[PDB]
């Protein structure tokens, strides 16, 4: 299907030999901290390691989600996380952003991956700052509003936007991966609808990474709390894979990692 | 999809509302009875309880799988079981037997549904007594060896051989289940394989049950022991409800209807 591999500096990522697992890293800051303390760095690491050991394959790593920040704020978490996760840690990491500056100090502490969950479209010099580093760019679909004429030919339009922005800074085609964001202005209904359709995502001709994990809809299909959303997750991840996704993006990283395997092993992949 | 539901005497399930949940009784014997001694009908009774608290529809209950047993004791085995379980928990029961004389004592005891394995060629009779009470009946896909010209093509040709022995014996076409039989007669590739194309099956026009629970095929895939096996056949049961199957067999209820009632908002069922 892919007649390239993702080149992640001296990580290199094959999209056709099994489905890729993007961990989510734990990054709770200390409350007396702005910093690369020593409890919130060590636990971070422990995770990383611990979702490695599991099968993961990218950690993904963020300075917001918890005190407010400022973008001088949010680097001084991220970076000494990302720094500590690169030298423990033989996984690439992606940098959770979507902010111009904040990549690029990711990227200089060792992130190999941008991932915005605002698809170039909140500050377009991050794409800029892809282009220059080389470095993989997932455009996430997002949109400050849920007015669709037509939920998944809006979705196409509105990631077609974010690649063009993307193309147009010098992003080459093999350093983007797109999301169809799921959870991201989108009611329950439409969150099922995307789901449902995934499989038209792949007309555009890149990769793409599903993230699903224990979001709400999950809980107003099942009607359970975050923490009994796994069973329901796994089925988002199925599907995914069975409609082609690349890459998920799981916070439990052992179960997943399973049903993912297994279900690379049943379409043939 | 469905123009009729199943009849199953005092129950009724809708084919098209959501995937049937079939519960795989435990049914393990007491060693010094061929009875329906407490212990092991007790047992049974509570696990029943506990598969409906957990969202099953149907309960399957069987009397081989372990004291070596002729028909006779295998009769005296399930026969006790069937009518506490049909006196205590409102669900139908299948009964899990090839044998034409059990399947009729099942149903004189309570049994709604004939499941077997040998799809009425190992005793064509069961196709008349399923015929004269009127019960659905599943017929598996299954072979005495496994030497395919075309695996899916000559399981569609097998099945079809039942399909003509049931209606020959006066079956009304809305009592015909079909199976795949996976982990039947099947190389772990073959049940990949199976797995990979099981929406052929849905030309016959009948519902399809999946069974995969646990099996070994997964623990091929996985490297994992059959108590490590929850995500793998949560993977089987997400892609076979994708394929379009009516019912899942499984163990583990908890976590397979959970999996199954999100599929089903996913995928409009
Ligand atoms: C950084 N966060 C995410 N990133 C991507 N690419 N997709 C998601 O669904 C999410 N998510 O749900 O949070
Ligand atoms: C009674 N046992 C079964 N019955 C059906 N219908 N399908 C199965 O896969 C199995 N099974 O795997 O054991």
């Amino acid at each position: 299907k892919w007649d390239y591999d993702l080149r992640c500096g001296e990580y290199t990522l094959n999209l056709n030999e099994k489905t890729l697992i993007m961990g989510i890293l734990n990054v709770t800051p200390d409350s007396f901290s702005d910093g690369g303390s020593y409890n919130e760095v060590d636990a971070a690491v422990r995770h990383a390691k611990e979702m490695r050991d599991e099968g993961a394959h990218i950690i993904d790593i963020g300075g917001e989600s918890f005190a407010k920040v400022s973008v001088e704020e949010e680097i001084k978490r991220v970076v000494p996380m990302i720094q500590a996760v690169s030298k423990e840690v033989k996984l690439p990491i992606s940098i959770d952003t979507y902010k111009a500056e904040v990549a690029k100090q990711a990227i200089e502490a060792g992130a190999h991956i941008i991932n915005d969950i605002w698809g170039a479209k909140a500050e377009p010099k991050i794409a800029e700052v892809a282009a220059h580093y080389d470095v993989p760019i997932i455009l996430m679909h997002n949109r400050d509003n849920m007015n669709y004429r037509n939920l998944m030919a809006d979705m196409i339009a509105d990631l077609y936007d974010s690649i063009k922005i993307a193309k147009d800074a010098g992003v080459r085609d093999e350093n983007i991966i797109l999301d169809p964001g799921i959870g991201f202005a989108k009611t329950p209904e439409q969150n099922l609808e995307a789901m449902r359709n995934l499989e038209q995502l792949n007309v555009l001709g890149y990769p793409v990474l599903l993230g699903t994990s224990r979001k709400s809809f999950i809980g107003h299909v099942l009607d359970l709390p975050v923490e009994e959303r796994l069973e329901g997750t796994g089925a988002t991840v199925c599907l995914g894979i069975e409609k082609g996704c690349e890459f998920v993006r799981v916070h439990d990283v052992k179960e997943m990692s399973r049903m993912a395997k297994m279900m690379d092993a049943m379409i043939g992949k």
